[PDB]
Formats: C-alpha cells, sequence, structure tokens
C-alpha cells in the first residue's frame, strides 16, 4: 500500500529550476515564490504539501527561509543546492535539523520523482493528524 498521485509543492525558490518542469509534467501542482509573507500565508490555507527550498542561489537570506521552514513543522521540505554547498557546516546543518532529504542540479527524472515520490505516504499521515 503506497501513493502515486502526485499532490502539491511550494517552492520558497527564485529563478526558475529545470527540475520543477519534471514534476509539473508528471502532475504536481507547483507552487512558487521567492516573497515569504505570501508563502507563509499559502502555507497556511495549502495545509500540508511537499515543499523545496532553493537554497542554491544566494538569492534568500537563509535567515528568511529557516524561519519559514521553522513556522510550517507540517510541510515535508526538501533542499535544492549546488553541489558545493554540500562542503557548507551552515548548509549541512540546516538540511539536517529542517528538511528530510536534498537533491543536487543535474540530476536525473526518475531519481528526483522518486526523492518527491518518496514523501507522498508520510504527506498522507501529516494530513491525518492536520485538524491538531
Amino acid at each position: 500500500k503506497m501513493d502515486s498521485v502526485p499532490g502539491s509543492l511550494v517552492v520558497v525558490g527564485g529563478t526558475y529550476e529545470p527540475w520543477l518542469s519534471v514534476l509539473e509534467q508528471v502532475g504536481w501542482k507547483c507552487h512558487q515564490c521567492a516573497d515569504l509573507r505570501k508563502v507563509d500565508a499559502l502555507l497556511e490555507d495549502i495545509g500540508p504539501c511537499i515543499g523545496i527550498v532553493d537554497l542554491s542561489h544566494d538569492e534568500f537570506s537563509l535567515n528568511g527561509i529557516a524561519n519559514l521552514v521553522s513556522t510550517h513543522k507540517h510541510v515535508r521540505w526538501l533542499a535544492f543546492i549546488r553541489e558545493q554547498q554540500l562542503s557548507s557546516d551552515t548548509i549541512c546543518q540546516f538540511i539536517v535539523n529542517f528538511c528530510i532529504d536534498f537533491f543536487t542540479a543535474p540530476i536525473p527524472d526518475a531519481q528526483l520523482l522518486s526523492t518527491i515520490g518518496h514523501q507522498l505516504g508520510m504527506l498522507k499521515l501529516e494530513k491525518k493528524v492536520w485538524p491538531t
């Protein structure tokens, strides 16, 4: 027993990231923004979802992100990063403390879909208890 129909994902992340299209092609509703006040609101009505935080451009104050990710403990957060940032202790600490997985830029479709897809089970238990 497992889940495979794609759901919704919020991408706290500026710049078009190519991987986004591979999810939209397979059925994901891909909410996206670079402004955080809107994602906090959107995430309040969306409820539980997959969240991908783009840290791969010195584009967001990783202060502003982790405040968001902190506020929404029941989103399944994945980190997107450049391979180079695996060398950064600060980045590895954020991922390990606030995300459940990560992936880097050139990645095959099947790996990417499997990494998101593997959160669909959890995403259902999050929803069972969301009326908290």
